C-alpha cells in the first residue's frame, strides 16, 4: 500500500539513521548482554531489523499491523529496563519521531 | 481546530474513553490514593485521559501531533512505571493498540 511504502521509506528510514537507533536495529542478543531474564519478561521480542525484513517481504497486510511491532519494540524498552536507563530516553525520543511521522502518513 | 483534532476527539477519544479497561486513565493518578510516594519521583509528565479530553474540549492543541504525544506520554508513563506482570500494563496494551489502529486511518 501507499501506507507501508510510507512507513518503510520515510518513517523507518528516518528512524534507522538516528543516533539513537543502533540498539533498535537487530534482535536483543540476551547471551551477549548477559540478560538470562530477558525472555522470561519480554515475551514478544521486536527489533526494527525484523520490521524492516517484514516491510521488505511484504509481510504485513495493513499499515497498523506495522505500527503495533513498531509499539511493541518501544513498549518492551519500557517494560524491561529500569526508569532511569539512558535507554528509556533513546526509545522514547524514537517513538516521539515515530509518531509525529505517522501523522502525516498518506491515507 | 483542525481536521486531524476533531478525528482524534470524535475517532480517538470516543472509542478509548468509554472502553472497559479506560478507567485507570481517566483521571490524574493520584499518588496519595494509591499510596505511591515514588510516582512523582518516576513520572515526570503525567498525563491522562481526563486531561486530553479538556484539552481537547477546550482547543488547547495547535496541531493533531501534539495530542497524540499525549496519548503517548500516558501510555509510556505507564510502562515506565509499573512492573511488567502488572494487570494495568496489558489494559495500557489493549488500549493503545485501538490508538494505533484509530491514527492510521486519520485525515492526511
Ligand atoms: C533494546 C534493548 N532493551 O534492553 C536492552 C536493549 C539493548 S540492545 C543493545 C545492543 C544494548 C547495548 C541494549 C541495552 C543498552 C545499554 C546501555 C545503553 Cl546506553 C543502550 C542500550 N540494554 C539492554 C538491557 C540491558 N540492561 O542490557
Ligand atoms: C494509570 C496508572 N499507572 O500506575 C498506576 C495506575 C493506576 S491509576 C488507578 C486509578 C489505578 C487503580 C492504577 C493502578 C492499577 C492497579 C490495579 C489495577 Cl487492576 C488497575 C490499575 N496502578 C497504579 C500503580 C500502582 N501500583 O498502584
Amino acid at each position: 500500500t501507499n501506507q507501508l511504502q510510507y512507513l518503510h521509506k520515510v518513517v523507518m528510514k528516518a528512524l534507522w539513521k538516528h543516533q539513537f537507533a543502533w540498539p533498535f536495529r537487530q534482535p536483543v542478543d540476551a547471551v551477549k548482554l548477559g540478560l538470562p531474564d530477558y525472555h522470561k519478561i519480554i515475551k514478544q521480542p521486536m527489533d526494527m531489523g525484523t520490521i524492516k525484513r517484514r516491510l521488505e517481504n511484504n509481510y504485513y497486510w495493513a499499515a497498523s499491523e506495522c505500527m503495533q511491532d513498531f509499539n511493541t519494540m518501544f513498549t518492551n524498552c519500557y517494560i524491561y529496563n529500569k526508569p532511569t536507563d539512558d535507554i528509556v530516553l533513546m526509545a522514547q525520543t524514537l517513538e516521539k519521531i515515530f509518531l509525529q511521522k505517522v501523522a502525516s502518513m498518506p491515507q
